[PDB]
């Protein structure tokens, strides 16, 4: 159950996710998963990043959920659960701004 996950923030807005992630104390890869503001049944993986060009900034990746069961950011790489997706992207940056590291503080 995703509701049970500490990185699942459920129904918060994109702006709020940004407010929480743009904390100077957050290293690259700080993240949270939330409901998409405008797509029923899809989620957003909000991730903090940092470089000298943009400083501290946030990237939002849409996570798709198949009726056929799979979770994915890119259809080429699917998972049986949102937990497995989160675990995979904590080890591989692949197309993300940074691999997932720590859950975002409130
Ligand atoms: C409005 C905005 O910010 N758009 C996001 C997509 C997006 C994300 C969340 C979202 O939330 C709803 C909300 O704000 O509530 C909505 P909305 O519902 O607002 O329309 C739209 C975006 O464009 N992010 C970028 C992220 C950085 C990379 C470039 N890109 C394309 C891409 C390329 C490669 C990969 C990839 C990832 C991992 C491995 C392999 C490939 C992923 C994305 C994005 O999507």
């Amino acid at each position: 159950s995703i509701q049970a996950e500490e990185w699942y923030f459920g129904k918060i807005t994109r702006r709020e996710s940004e407010r929480l992630l743009l904390n100077a104390e957050n290293p690259r890869g700080t993240f949270l998963v939330r409901e998409s503001e405008t797509t029923k049944g899809a989620y957003c993986l909000s991730v903090s990043d940092f470089d000298n060009a943009k400083g501290l900034n946030v990237k939002h990746y849409k996570i798709r959920k198949l009726d056929s069961g799979g979770f994915y950011i890119t259809s080429r790489t699917q998972f049986n659960s949102l937990q497995q997706l989160v675990a995979y992207y904590s080890k591989h940056a692949d197309g993300l701004c940074h691999r997932l590291t720590t859950v975002c503080p409130t």
